[PDB]
């Protein structure tokens, strides 16, 4: 089914998943049968699921269907890379929140949509949208014919959703900080116990982090242009802010785009490099998603030096 | 149903609808009871009429959906601000007009269409896309559940469609100059009567005139972007133009797009300032519309002479 | 039907179809009905089918629907002056050829799908993506209600099926240059000879190579616009490219965005004016054609000496 250089490079943490919309469902497909078997899920629903949660991405410019193919994807390597330290049920859970987590994104931030006074901003009071964002999974899965989680007993049903929720919800980068903080002082101090579930939580949400930032993992002419959409949402979210009346924080300021290489140094430096030197130390496998961070960091040096 | 700001802002005749296209028609809605009550509209048709008002707009960059219900809101902030002097239907009529006073524009004036020989050209000499539109809202109420005015009286229903066609042929700018000289005669007389119903007409028109400008009322930020979806369009008409063998004058050609300033200053000076000044003869609350213009007016003058 | 204008300009080799999307059809059947009689495709049909290619064309910012009936028509320019030349079947079969050309084009290449290892280029070795094009020809004639064909017999069917087929394949300009070498060898021996089946191929597939490059045979404006369209294709594949790793040739690559005149008089140079040139030798009343095009590498000459 999948071409040969696919079924190669896919292993590859920072493999890209093309320009063809069309051949994501079965790169997703193939990843799910290869991580649970192909006896798990049942075909005909799966398209059907991944069709429909498809239809629920927007066309906006970066948290879009193929961002979330790619953030699937890049589960699928860490994953893939540390065999029999998850479960059946996370793995099928963690790829399926990876697919969903930013379901019906507007390429607003959840500050925006407060200031905004958004209905959903009154629903959900923090994570607003990552709440949404597994508020719109379900609403998938209680379509008929959309079921994929039959085969399931109603135990484990619950359990992978609630794998699925927190795992979404983790995808909100306020969260990131405190998350990461306290798997640092678990490191340190060896008091990391994986057979402890609200420390799998984390190390999950982590993981979940880690996946919703792989852009900056990738070879640099995939990072570079990737950065063009995420700061085009941002400049149109500064619009809308400026719109309300509020003086946008710079980084979401078009005026101010001379600018980015030291916003993405300072990404870079807070929040990129401590998540995967975290992850490399809990899991060491993933170390090249650590390196490819590295290397695009020197890359937005060599940006702001003039070696562009 | 609507949030806390939008209900509080709503009222003010600079409010910005939003990025969030979902919100649009409750908006409408919400403006529609709150001018003709909770009980002249059934609400499973007005809702479906809405929607399909919505999909025969086009994705083009400024004569859009959300310009139908900015345009819309406009009329209601004026209505509301003068209440008594209006009749039921009439802002019924005018809310609904101006919902659809730009109905299927595909971003080309007049005289483009006239150019490229457009067979609605053929069909009307005159107000060639204005006639378009209100047929289109002919159309649109024909259809099978879409009959908004249903609970009419056959006079009431005439009478409604006619409010409804004058109002949307008065958005053809070419029909505004003329008319604003009248009322102006009128006013500086003392003759005009707005129990007469031809002066109704062009105060109804002017009216109209000033809800389909109203981008230039806005506050700063969102009256700057706006200006480049304006020419966004202006320039792809330019452009058309070209391909005919016709060099567009200079306001549509995009080689001369370092002239904006001094075409807004050009169009505020002949079209927007004395508009608003003359409906706030007529109609002096709406006063913050006119001292909004003159702003943007003094903001443009600082674009000129360098001081952006 | 068609507009006054339209009929008049609609014989002129440098015809632009214009901006309003919903008159192509009408344009596309009133040339079929003019070049084979109004008899022979039954309307009903025929816009079945032909709005059924359309939806099979992608939104891509060159080859798509627009181009397709751009193509189309400078065939009908070409048959139209050409007349006694071609059978029935011939004008009919390049007609529809040209129309579904590039169906399901997605803005890329035959070498990006070699490089990316797309499944198409397993199933096509060469021509790629013309012999998925023609795949998708047959396709929707096959569909309930599209078979325009069905008045022919099944000799006709298989016969005008052939003519299409060698026709799509025909655009994949890395035949050109060989058919058109073939060709100019035939003309200055006096060997070309049209009653020859083979040799009627080769001036078939040099009409089509006519027609799909005929941007260059518009007047400038037309020209360098389109231009445009055909480098934002060009540049994404470059960035396509270098996101495989492959550092892609310099047409392709937007940072030398600098020498695309330069590019232009290669173009022309090397394959437009060769193919026009050749066209005129074997069909005269082509000479426009060719005409525009020394006029257009005129004006990208000016271009490049800074008259612009
Ligand atoms: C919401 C986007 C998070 C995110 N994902 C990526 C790949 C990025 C990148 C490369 N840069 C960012 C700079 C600031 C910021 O602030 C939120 N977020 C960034 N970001
Ligand atoms: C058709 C657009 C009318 C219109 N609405 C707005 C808000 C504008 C603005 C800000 N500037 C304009 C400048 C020229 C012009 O000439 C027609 N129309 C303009 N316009
Ligand atoms: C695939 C496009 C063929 C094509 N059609 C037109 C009208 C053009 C033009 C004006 N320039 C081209 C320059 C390079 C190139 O290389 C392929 N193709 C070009 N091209
Ligand atoms: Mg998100
Ligand atoms: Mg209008
Ligand atoms: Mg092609
Ligand atoms: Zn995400
Ligand atoms: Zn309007
Ligand atoms: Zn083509």
């Amino acid at each position: 089914n999948l071409p040969a250089r696919i079924c190669r490079d896919i292993e590859l943490f920072h493999f890209d998943i093309g320009p063809f919309e069309n051949m994501w469902p079965g790169i997703f497909v193939y990843m799910i049968h290869r991580s649970c078997g192909t006896s798990c899920f049942e075909l005909e629903k799966l398209c059907r699921f991944i069709m429909s949660v498809k239809k629920n991405y927007r066309r906006v410019p970066y948290h879009n269907w193929k961002h979330a193919v790619t953030v699937a994807h890049c589960m699928y390597a860490i994953l893939q890379n540390n065999n029999g330290l998850f479960t059946d049920l996370e793995r099928k859970g963690l790829l399926i929140a990876c697919l969903c987590h930013d379901l019906d994104h507007r390429g607003f931030s959840n500050s925006y949509l407060q200031k905004f006074d958004h209905p959903l901003a009154a629903l959900y009071s923090t994570s607003t949208m990552e709440q949404h964002h597994f508020s719109q999974t379900v609403s998938i899965l209680q379509l008929e014919g959309h079921n994929i989680f039959s085969t399931l007993s109603s135990s484990e049903y619950e359990q992978v959703l609630e794998i699925i929720r927190k795992a979404i919800i983790a995808t909100d980068l306020a969260l990131y900080f405190g998350n990461r903080k306290q798997l640092e002082e678990m490191y340190q101090t060896g008091s990391l116990n994986l057979h402890n579930q609200s420390h799998r939580d984390r190390v999950i949400g982590l993981m979940m982090t880690a996946c919703d930032l792989c852009s900056v993992t990738k070879l640099w002419p995939v990072t570079k242009l990737t950065a063009n959409d995420i700061y085009a949402e941002f400049w149109a979210e500064g619009d809308e802010m400026k719109k309300l009346g509020i003086q946008p924080i710079p980084m979401m300021d078009r005026d101010k785009r001379d600018e980015v290489p030291q916003g993405q140094l300072g990404f870079y430096n807070a929040v990129a490099i401590p998540c995967y030197t975290t992850l490399t130390q809990i899991l060491p496998p993933t170390e090249p998603l650590l390196k490819a961070c590295r290397d695009n960091l020197n890359q937005w040096e060599k940006v702001i030096r003039g070696e562009e």
